[PDB]
């Protein structure tokens, strides 16, 4: 009685399964661009407060999100606030804490996980184990919190067994994510990859060719995603991964995205 009329498909240009040698251009107003932020467009900093964003970083988002005519999202562990904290891009599509909140191109936020009670009693667990083990620091953002060890790696261990435990005692309700140095714990059920999922099925990422930068674990869903969409996922810096291009640095990804740019205007 009913059928599934499709249009054509937006998208131009699809990628194959095997690694990708980066193009010198992509056609912007057919491709969707999503980035992580810590790592990939701007440097790992000691600690979270401490990331220093060059000017050159919001002018490229600002051009490829002209270009591209609204189709570039941050998709981050840091929080919508802190993202639009340092690139002050008002109205960008954001999807923040790793997927647990997410801002739409209308601007509708939609967050799950904030203040649930269970957050809180694993905060206070892990604030007296930060205080039994100097340079560890606990971030708490949010819905989610981040054990970080990069001040103390002798505390791995101790680390991961804490944050495993706290998991388990909730695991119906919240998931452990690796990270450089960092254990973040955050609601179960939202990651990268269902974010990237969740901005292409609407406007004006609908159908377009995704395309995925990131450098950590978690970023590995979101070039998943990119991937069963015939995309491409392009992983920043060391490490084995699933993407299917690979560039050196956080200033070779920023090359990249200003190339696309300058091919396009
Ligand atoms: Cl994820
Ligand atoms: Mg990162």
């Amino acid at each position: 009685r009913t059928f599934a009329r499709r249009a054509r498909p937006p998208a131009a240009i699809l990628f194959s399964e095997s690694m990708q040698s980066i193009p010198l251009s992509l056609p912007l107003s057919r491709t969707a661009f999503f980035f992580d932020f810590d790592g990939t467009l701007v440097d790992l900093a000691p600690t979270p407060d401490a990331i220093q964003v060059p000017p050159d970083v919001p002018v490229l988002v600002d051009a490829l999100r002209q270009l591209s005519h609204g189709a570039v999202a941050i998709v981050s562990g840091r929080g919508i606030d802190s993202i639009d904290a340092y690139l002050n891009l008002p109205g960008l599509p954001v999807a923040g804490l790793h997927g647990a909140e997410r801002r739409d191109a209308n601007g509708d936020t939609q967050r799950i996980g904030f203040d649930d009670p269970r957050l809180l009693r694993i905060e206070r667990e892990l604030a007296a184990l930060v205080d039994r083990h100097p340079g560890m620091l606990l971030e708490i953002k949010g819905a989610a919190l981040a054990l970080h060890f990069r001040n103390a790696p002798e505390r791995e261990g101790v680390a991961r067994a804490a944050a495993e435990r706290l998991v388990a005692d909730y695991a119906d309700a919240y998931v452990l994510q690796p990270g450089k140095m960092v254990f973040e714990i955050k609601p179960k059920g939202v990651d990268k990859g269902r974010a990237v999922a969740a901005f292409l099925n609407e406007p004006p990422f609908a159908g377009r060719m995704p395309v995925f930068a990131g450098d950590d674990l978690t970023d590995e869903q979101g070039f998943a995603v990119a991937n069963a969409n015939g995309g491409l996922s392009i992983k920043v810096g060391a490490g084995d991964t699933t993407a299917r291009a690979r560039v050196d640095s956080v200033a070779a990804l920023r090359a990249q995205l200003a190339r696309w740019i300058a091919a396009g205007r």
